């Protein structure tokens, strides 16, 4: 057993001497190239990095394969097409080269109306009703999948998706892009039983209208045809336009079709020497539509490299990891982290108390101003004390320069391999990069090279090599320390935050006759709990393996108590209360709440009465949960 | 520590001078005589059994108090009546002394048809239609609410039940009785929230007609007024008629109300030594309807004097449990478990991490010819050992003497308290009981007194000596043994029975497209990681709490695993696709597939299709749950 003095030097000296843009540019050759999911050169990449493995003598690895389908775009093209209302003779557009996997294939035709980045928001800002209407939205903001939601609940029959220049100062505008509209993670169409025969999808969150992307230019071209300037709030370009001429509209032709493809998981895992059934798991995405260096290649090259760091260290250094450690390369990732999702969902609810960490690579090197995370606030600890002594790349400062820094970050997003971990699984989770307050342009197109990335970031190896010590330190300290670096505690402010937002309500809680009593006695319980657990550790013997066994095991599960119990995961998967979706979380229950200032009837009290019941109940269930044996109360 | 053969001595021998039926005696005084659930004697009981388990002086002893709506008899009587549909005049028959807890309140005219026990199979070989009929049916076979159940899906508009003396050979026609027709446990209105406002139930497994207890008597004066022989298949008294003649009809008024109670569950506990953390929990049903001398008397007598027992046995004699002891005096047992099940109900998915066994008490003592057992298969290796070296009360031989006996065993009924615990819970649970192949008919009665028990059973004291001799050797073992008790290789020959099922259709599996490759796997995967798992066992050092600990929780979990992730707790709670209700379990897939071989509609191949999906998951979730380490495949 080595000290954390010597551990994080080691860690460090290897990385001093580690190449980073070699395997980014390996990657990002001929064979591996374009490396959609279940493509012959995503095979390749699998078969690659699984060698790389063996070569790194791991304890074991293996594969975990999966049948699904995806959609593939068709030998018919699709296309835009302006039509003329006077005689309805076309004009073809454009036949894009990318599309949107998910989207129904279907031929809609209406009136052409933008709604900037199709947030709810945007949405009811609108002077111009969406009913009945294609629209048009920026890239940006939220999901595909959400701006198509969005839409469609507002009824509209089609969405086209473009790169405004200001958001992507792209100078090609021809440029063709990807993405996916399946508002949820996995297969959409998971048939729980083999079929020839076809079900329909019920609660799939897929998408009942045609949505396709576009080129800047095809956009433009669009608005050529268009009335009505943008609202400078959007800050926009000069060139958007609201809505087609009287005699016009636009038709849009989608024909993807479905296509079953057989996709590559690859584990690699280093055993722990004490509790080896227990894992921290780090994993990166495999898959991309186009070249996808920094949305592919990175996290990759990462993962290869912290493998291979890892297993000298074990088998040369002396470094002794209690828990095992688990490298995931994942397939599919492009499209909704299904790769992820299909092997999570073998362990709906057994997976929780085997992998206490998911540690997400994906996207880790995107910029260099900025260092972003998104988390569990079970990790902001471990997070704090990392960038604490980790350095800038390129500033020279220690990561760690904002106090507050905790209160500011965002939560994991659904388009994050991350968030299935955390709200569908119960497993903390945690994603972060080097970046800038502007997304990467050439995610998603034929531009998402290894050239360009080098060359927007000529420090491309120190950069990769700080995101490799953070993701690293995490992974030491989590398999090094007795106790888990999980800070239960931090969700007392959690669910004091909730509380004190509820309780910005305590008038309209009389006038419906409830009393919050049995929440707040649920969150002092909870309170009491961590406290009673954090007593615990201090007077436990830190060398009795099966006292911290005991305590340990108590943490690992504070996470996946927070699921909700009273939601199927297949209606709803994203069952965490602070961070899944649905009618079933906190936030949730706040929004049907807030729509009570409003006499419209929007509000709906007894969804109310029942979310705060389930609310309270979850909360109570995690602290008597917490709490320990049955008669210490 | 002592060793198993001494601890086997003392518990006998302590068990030798008990005093049974001194106590079932006093349990049947004034005091606590009719003792209702939430009446002022249920609470008089309460705070009786609540003071013994204080001298006894038990780790630490408290409340679980809960309000609950259950439903009594009104001011108003409920009444049955005969109509003559010339002129409509009505004539009284009875105004019963009993009644059917959650009936519907309402009043119902039509003819009367009887249906013998209101199984399934009884209305399906009826030449007469139930459609608009009020029915008439012989209690037992099966519960009232599936009688309930039965008759409202074929559109029956009320039940009667009666207790025909073939069945029943009680001397006193006019002896009326109780029960419930709620098709689950606990407290069927539940709102998730609270309210003056009323909401309606939903998924509640509540009864949409009224249904009503009467005496033979008044069961055979509406004989009296009917026509047709029953089918000498019924085997039943000769009085029995089929349907009621062409000029009368029969009317039912039930003006039942519901009333919120509060009822107390009294609990104590012995601390164990090693993991108090986790219990065996032993419980009985404090209330009854009438005196339930029977029906709670013997279960309580028994809680009582083990509880007294193990608390002299850890004091004075030595005795050590690794894990704690908890004993259980429950409320609301008449109403369907509502006092368990309420307090199940706070730990839905956690409690199966603290509670590894529930042993049920109730009705222990019914007879003396027979001694049946219903429980998990994980229970049947301490079930046999425990049969081996108890003696029979009368007879004087072990227990044990049909090798076979474990596929014989029937699995838990929905009126049993040990229900919930396996089939919602996902704990490993157990009933037993001395009885004779007829019911004891008393039960429900206010005939269910210590006289009428100490009559039909001399030998009641000896008796109820050896149902706690099971019941404590069961405690010892499983809080001795450092393994823990649980044989969890048995769901090996539970998945083979059910493939093998199954295989009985391996042509029609075909003729609709399917493979069952991937549920042969996932059995194949379950064998192996028990296998494992043995060998594990085999090979870990007994003396070493963590690796026990961590060899133990993966036994613990192996039930839970069983309980379907794919359906939520509030629409169907019995989750377990081996012991629960609904379309999730594997006894469903089965019957919708025998239904295949009549070309009638009646079969569901999309659902299917599904099920076996399901099932295949739900399996492979669990396999994969015991395997460990997530490097070990």
């Amino acid at each position: 057993r080595l000290y954390w003095d010597d551990l994080k030097r080691k860690l460090s000296e290897k990385l001093d001497s580690t190449d980073f843009t070699s395997t980014i540019k390996l990657l990002n050759e001929n064979s591996y190239v374009p490396r959609e999911a279940g493509s012959q050169k995503d095979e390749n990449l699998a078969l690659y990095v699984e060698n790389q493995f063996r070569e790194f003598k791991l304890s074991k690895v293996w594969r975990d394969q999966h049948f699904v389908k995806i959609q593939v775009k068709d030998s018919a093209q699709n296309s835009v097409i302006i039509v003329d209302k006077n005689g309805r003779l076309v004009y073809l557009v454009e036949n894009p080269g990318g599309y949107v996997a998910y989207s129904k294939a279907a031929t809609v035709t209406g009136k052409l109306v933008h709604a900037n980045f199709g947030t709810k928001k945007d949405f009811e800002d609108l002077y111009t009703p969406v009913n009945g209407s294609i629209v048009i939205v920026r890239a940006g903001k939220i999901t595909f999948a959400e701006k198509v939601a969005n839409a469609e609940s507002l009824n509209a029959i089609g969405v086209l998706i473009y790169m405004d220049q200001t958001k992507f100062p792209i100078v090609n505008a021809e440029l063709s892009f990807f993405g996916h509209a399946h508002l949820g993670t996995g297969d959409p169409y998971t048939p729980g039983f083999p079929s020839t025969q076809f079900p329909p999808s019920r609660s799939s969150g897929l998408p009942n209208i045609p949505v396709q992307t576009i080129s800047r230019a095809a956009a433009e071209k669009l608005f050529g045809n268009m009335e009505g300037d943008c609202p400078s709030d959007w800050k926009t370009d000069s060139t958007c336009r609201m809505v087609t001429s009287e005699s016009k509209n636009v038709k849009l032709t989608v024909s993807n079709v479905l296509k079953e493809i057989k996709i590559l998981n690859i584990f690699g895992v280093i055993k722990g020497f004490v509790e080896p059934d227990h894992y921290v798991v780090v994993g990166a995405q495999r898959d991309a539509w186009g070249p996808g260096a920094a949305k592919s290649g990175v996290g990759t090259a990462l993962l290869l490299k912290l493998a291979q760091m890892f297993s000298d260290m074990v088998l040369k250094d002396g470094f002794q990891p209690s828990r095992s450690i688990i490298f995931a390369s994942w397939s599919a990732g492009d499209f909704g982290s299904v790769g992820a999702t299909e092997w999570l969902e073998g362990y709906l609810s057994s997976l929780h108390l085997k992998a206490f960490t998911y540690i997400n690579l994906d996207k880790a090197v995107l910029g260099t101003s900025n260092f972003k995370v998104s988390a569990s606030p079970l990790l902001y600890t471990l997070i704090e004390k990392t960038m604490q002594n980790v350095k800038h790349p390129v500033t020279g400062q220690f990561l760690y320069q904002d106090s507050n820094w905790a209160s500011k970050v965002e939560k994991l997003t659904l388009d994050n391999a991350a968030f299935p971990f955390l709200a569908y699984s119960g497993i903390p989770a945690v994603s972060f990069c080097f970046c800038e307050d502007t997304d990467y342009p050439y995610l998603g197109t034929t531009m998402d090279t290894y050239k360009e990335l080098i060359e927007r970031i000529p420090e491309l190896n120190k950069v990769a090599r700080a995101a490799a010590e953070v993701a690293g330190q995490f992974v030491i300290k989590l398999t090094h320390d007795v106790e888990l670096n999980l800070d239960y505690e931090r969700y007392n402010s959690q669910l004091l935050s909730f509380v004190r937002d509820l309780n910005q309500y305590r008038a309209d809680i009389k006038e419906m006759g409830l009393s919050l009593q049995w929440l707040y006695s649920a969150r002092g319980d909870f309170f009491r709990a961590t406290s009673r657990l954090t007593t615990d550790f201090g007077n436990a013997e830190k060398t009795d393996r099966f006292v911290m066994k005991k305590l340990n095991d108590r943490v690992m599960r504070v996470e996946y108590h927070f699921l909700s119990p009273y939601v199927s995961p297949k209606e709803s998967p994203f069952r965490h209360v602070f961070w899944g979706s649905g009618s079933h979380t906190l936030p949730a229950l706040l929004e049907n709440l807030k729509l009570r200032k409003q006499n419209n009837g929007a509000f709906n009290e007894t969804l109310f009465r029942n979310q705060l019941a389930l609310a309270t109940w979850t909360i109570q269930g995690a602290a008597n949960a917490l709490s320990g044996d049955v008669w210490d109360i």
